[PDB]
């Protein structure tokens, strides 16, 4: 568990999302496994908006940040499960790192604020799912 607060918003995995979030709805999408839903405190994380490809991430389930080298955002096939049948998601960026199914939504952030959540992961890998194209988070 885990999410983005930035300014009146809150980015959440889509597959963990809470009633509340759906009531305050702004935009989610399927396919990235995101949603973005309206607070009424003020956020307050800086969202990087950058091309970087190295960062630290934080793992719930060792309670441990560790550093990795991860892709740039793609189409990678992601297998069924209780929340989605299989499908390609975009705008996941895969890692080698340790993952696993209680881990979705630890923050990945660089020298430049936050870049994204955690997503998927197995096998000795790890996928987050990308916010940095979401300029209209700071605006
Ligand atoms: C039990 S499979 C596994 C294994 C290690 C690590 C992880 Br995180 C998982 C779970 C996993 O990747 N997903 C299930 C929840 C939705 C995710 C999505 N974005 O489509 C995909
Ligand atoms: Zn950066």
């Amino acid at each position: 568990s885990g999410a983005i607060y930035v300014g009146n918003y809150r980015v959440v995995n889509r597959h963990l999302a809470t009633h509340n979030d759906w009531a305050n709805l702004v935009w989610e999408d399927s396919s990235r496994d995101l949603l973005v839903s309206s607070t009424t405190a003020q956020g307050c994380d800086t969202i990087a908006r950058c091309d970087c490809q190295t960062g630290v991430y934080y793992c719930s389930s060792r309670r441990k940040h560790y550093p990795v080298s991860f892709s740039k955002p793609s189409l990678i096939f992601v297998e069924a499960s209780e929340y989605y049948p299989a499908r390609y998601q975009s705008h996941l960026m895969l890692a080698v790192g340790h993952s696993e199914p209680g881990d979705c939504g630890g923050i990945l952030r660089c020298q430049h604020g936050v870049v994204g959540i955690v997503s998927t992961g197995g096998n000795g890998l790890v996928g987050f799912a990308d916010v940095r194209d979401l300029l209209w988070l700071d605006e």
